[PDB]
């Protein structure tokens, strides 16, 4: 038939959510519509976002999350999380002996 016409390309997200408005996995996931994986992280051992901030796409496939379309959202959040919360700056630096 003659339906399904779009006169515009897929733009990006200009509006950014509040990364500094979380506290727990159940809450965080619920803020990204990914609450469905609230048990995947819980049982996996990741009860605090502080532990998820140091995770990766691999960890998602380890707990069960194997949806490329879903991981795109999680990682997109985790990356911004570690940056905002959890102060984990560079470690391996400076001279071999200083103090």
């Amino acid at each position: 038939g003659s339906s399904g016409s779009s006169g515009s390309q897929p733009l990006l997200d200009r509006s950014i959510p509040d990364f500094t408005a979380f506290t727990t996995v159940d809450d965080w996931l619920s803020a990204i519509k990914m609450v469905q994986y609230r048990d995947s992280f819980l049982t996996a051992g990741f009860t605090s976002l502080q532990l998820v901030t140091q995770m990766t796409s691999e960890d998602l496939l380890r707990i069960g999350i194997t949806l490329a379309g879903h991981q795109k959202k999680i990682l997109n959040s985790i990356h911004s999380m570690r940056v905002q919360i959890s102060q984990s700056p560079t470690a391996m630096a400076s001279g071999p002996s200083s103090g």
